[PDB]
């Protein structure tokens, strides 16, 4: 008989979304496994009929078969996030009908998959949310794609200020956020705890420009995106992931830079110990410690701020020690309010959580904001409840490598001549950069985008002052 | 053998903070009864001799007759408030130092003291934070000293406008609001929600104006002020009140603007059945029907918007069920951050809380936006489990007198010719007020104070907009 099991060996089953999960990776391990014992080549397994053979053998092998399969999941803390949206899934109605959702839970040391939500309730609806379902990440793709790549690139730090003046899409629309059209010049911080989208627009044209590769960064990261030109990429536009692919991306930046590949297979085994397939790491630096460290400092102030989502209020009255683990994350909410994203880490653990409806209608206004944020302080607790030492009480800090400068708080830059020919000092703040040099000399147009009317109106503001 | 009772009839104690409260109260009125008694006149009572004997002969009276004193504190109530302060009172430590509190929970129809809070553990200090400390009430006053007022006296709506542009106090200082020299115009509902200072300076300006008794309002709910001319009353200038006095003035604002004298002691009796003392209610209608009820909505969305206070975050994670009564309130918080207040009501009940230290050094930054609201959440979840039924299920409603108006969004009055003549139309809102007509046409100066330069800023913008 084979077995499916947990990672400690306790069996999950004989040969709910556990069960099939586990059990479709499962069968995609043993076809590859099969086709390269029989020697059938990558040519041959083009061949359809010859597809559809070696993976009706592999799902026939498994139930005939007595293999053992490993599976990376944590039986209490699966089970502990079972029952809390089996009883706090509810908290989720926002009066726009039955709320889907998709929870993973990821070490970030690893990739090893400690447990999932698939949905509500399996019996009622078996989709499954956690791995199966796309949909676009919205605003959680700005720390990924736009922010940490500048910063990875020397293309601006910590305290670098942006753009969110009014301007348009290529196709003549205004850049909107919410019933905004924009403000004035802002720190990334403040672009971030936000979420405005003008900023990000601006820093992502600025890699465009500037011909980084983009892609580099993604692939290794293993997202598939098809077109690298949309202007809205940071928002979402362009990209659709499922939860535990995007789970990945954010275990990057917790992990100090390092994708180590998502699994909940780790082993599978013969009858008599055989080993014909194990997870091999190929751990991948995808942003330098530098960058990852430094992004880990802006997106602990996204939750602290409380701007995007209530989930740290939620959290400190349900949980008080457990909020004051060292949390870092970002919220997305989509164009018709239709998907709505909230991403936690902690040093030891990332996990991501989407809300919608299967058909796409809109949400609430309120749903990520609040909704969710309540229901994912309700699943952390569950999860430190059944396993106390889980989330950890490291703290995330600043690599050695980081370099510091003393910049103008009005321009992100520092303190230096500038023609508008004018001496511009100031207010100072620390800004963290990840490359050689820091921060350069102030100049003329020192914001990431921004047209020549805005810096007009900036100068006029900062002459103003000295 | 005489007793102080809980409300049901058990004893608390024969003859800890409420022991002494109670003990206090019951010997004044003694004192009350023994002079009446015999026939000593307030002529002769006003000889500090006669006075002494006379507090003298009451506390030994109780000490040694067998009288009953019956109290309105709620056993089950009371203790578990305690409970709550004890396991709960370090959310309130900030890194000021220990951090002290109080708290009064009284029935908004009756005026009756349900429990308290004295302080942190009387045991290492005995102060009484409920009953004896004055401290300004900082922002909690607005609503009732200067938006109740004017409401009730017909001056503005739920809908009006106010001023929030820069202007000095009258020795010359900018109006701060923590680092905002202000604004511009804004809705009464945003002035509340964000507790912005320039509108609140500039109702009671034209309180004082229009000569309105203001001091006639306060002394109904027994309020003793010394000087009504204070620029910053509204800002809790020259005001100080105990947490028990303070709980009496939202309670009259919950209970549709009739107020209840507060008590701690119902009923004192002889040995021999003899009512030697009585509490008599004397209802008094200080703010009509229709301001009261048009405030309870204005204090619903101070809550639900989140921006001073977690408060509905906290409690929706804790006990999403109770989250869902009606609560409404209204935060404050002093100049160097040496007091933070949290005044909450449902229909049922109202519940004052202070923190601050007994020194007046400062508190965080945060302590009233974030501690004292996880603390508080905590207090009414502990109530609310000790009595299920107490906070209750009733919504605030608008009483049938108000008067709705259709106003312009730009200007909260109704739309019309003025001349800048101009015709103004545009966006409408449905605007309560607490008079007979409702609101007035539009006229030039539409707003809740202003100087001439602030009201062609405004113009210019709401002319370019038709
Ligand atoms: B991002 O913060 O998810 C960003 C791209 N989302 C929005 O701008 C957005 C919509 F597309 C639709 C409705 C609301 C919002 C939004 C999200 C977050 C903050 C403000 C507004
Ligand atoms: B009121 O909201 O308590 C108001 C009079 N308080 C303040 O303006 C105030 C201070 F006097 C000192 C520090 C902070 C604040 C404050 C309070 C509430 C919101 C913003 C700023
Ligand atoms: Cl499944
Ligand atoms: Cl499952
Ligand atoms: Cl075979
Ligand atoms: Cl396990
Ligand atoms: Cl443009
Ligand atoms: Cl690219
Ligand atoms: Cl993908
Ligand atoms: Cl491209
Ligand atoms: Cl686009
Ligand atoms: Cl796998
Ligand atoms: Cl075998
Ligand atoms: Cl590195
Ligand atoms: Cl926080
Ligand atoms: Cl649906
Ligand atoms: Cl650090
Ligand atoms: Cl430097
Ligand atoms: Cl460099
Ligand atoms: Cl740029
Ligand atoms: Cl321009
Ligand atoms: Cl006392
Ligand atoms: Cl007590
Ligand atoms: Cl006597
Ligand atoms: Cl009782
Ligand atoms: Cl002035
Ligand atoms: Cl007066
Ligand atoms: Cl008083
Ligand atoms: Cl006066
Ligand atoms: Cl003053
Ligand atoms: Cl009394
Ligand atoms: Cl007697
Ligand atoms: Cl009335
Ligand atoms: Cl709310
Ligand atoms: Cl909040
Ligand atoms: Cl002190
Ligand atoms: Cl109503
Ligand atoms: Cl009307
Ligand atoms: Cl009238
Ligand atoms: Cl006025
Ligand atoms: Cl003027
Ligand atoms: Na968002
Ligand atoms: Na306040």
């Amino acid at each position: 008989i084979s077995e499916i099991t947990y990672s400690d060996g306790t069996v999950i089953a004989s040969i709910d979304y556990l069960y099939f999960t586990t059990l479709a990776e499962a069968q995609e391990r043993m076809y590859d496994y099969l086709a390269q014992r029989d020697n059938v080549s990558a040519k041959e397994l083009k061949n359809e009929a010859t597809q559809k053979f070696y993976r009706d053998l592999a799902a026939k092998e498994i139930e005939n078969g007595g293999y053992k399969i490993t599976t990376t999941i944590d039986q209490k803390i699966h089970s502990a996030m079972q029952s809390a949206v089996a009883d706090y899934g509810y908290l989720l109605d926002d009066g726009t009908g039955r709320v889907e959702v998709g929870n993973v839970l990821m070490d970030n040391q690893t990739g090893a998959i400690l447990g999932f939500v698939g949905g509500r309730n399996y019996q009622e609806n078996q989709n499954n949310h956690a791995f199966d379902t796309k949909r676009s990440p919205a605003s959680t793709t700005k720390p990924l794609l736009a922010y940490g790549i500048a910063i990875d690139q020397g293309l601006m730090g910590s305290e670098t200020i942006l753009s969110n003046y009014p301007t348009n899409f290529a196709n003549g629309n205004p850049i909107m956020y919410a019933n905004s059209k924009g403000t004035g010049m802002m720190t990334l911080g403040e672009a971030l705890n936000y979420s405005w989208n003008i900023p990000a627009y601006w820093t992502y044209r600025m890699l465009r420009e500037n011909g980084v590769d983009v892609k580099g960064y993604m692939e290794k990261m293993g997202y598939e995106i098809p077109e690298y030109g949309i202007e809205s990429l940071p928002m979402g536009g362009g990209i659709e992931v499922t939860v535990a692919q995007h789970t990945n991306g954010y275990q990057t930046l917790a992990n100090n830079g390092v994708y180590h590949q998502k699994h909940v297979i780790s082993k599978i085994e013969a009858a008599d110990g055989r080993v014909v397939y194990e997870y091999q790491d190929k751990p991948v630096q995808v942003y330098s410690k530098a960058t990852a460290t430094i992004m880990q400092g802006l997106l602990r102030e996204v939750l602290s701020s409380r701007v995007t989502t209530t989930f740290k209020s939620n959290l400190t009255s349900l949980n008080p020690t457990l909020a004051n683990a060292d949390w870092i994350g970002k919220t997305g909410t989509t164009g018709q309010d239709e998907n709505m994203w909230l991403m936690l880490s902690t040093p030891r653990l990332t996990l991501g959580g989407w809300i919608g409806h299967d058909d796409n209608h809109s949400l609430s206004q309120q749903a990520g904001y609040s909704n969710n944020s309540n229901y994912m302080a309700h699943l952390v607790n569950a999860i430190q409840q059944a396993s106390p030492s889980i989330w950890g009480n490291e703290r995330f800090a600043l690599d050695p490598s980081v370099v510091k400068s003393e910049v103008l708080k009005s321009t992100g830059q520092k303190p230096g001549k500038v023609s508008v020919e004018v001496e511009v000092t100031g207010s100072t703040v620390t800004s963290y950069w990840a490359n050689k040099s820091g921060a350069p000399a102030t100049s003329y147009r020192f914001a990431i985008g921004g047209s020549d009317a805005d810096y007009q109106n900036a100068w006029s503001s900062i002459v103003g002052s000295l």
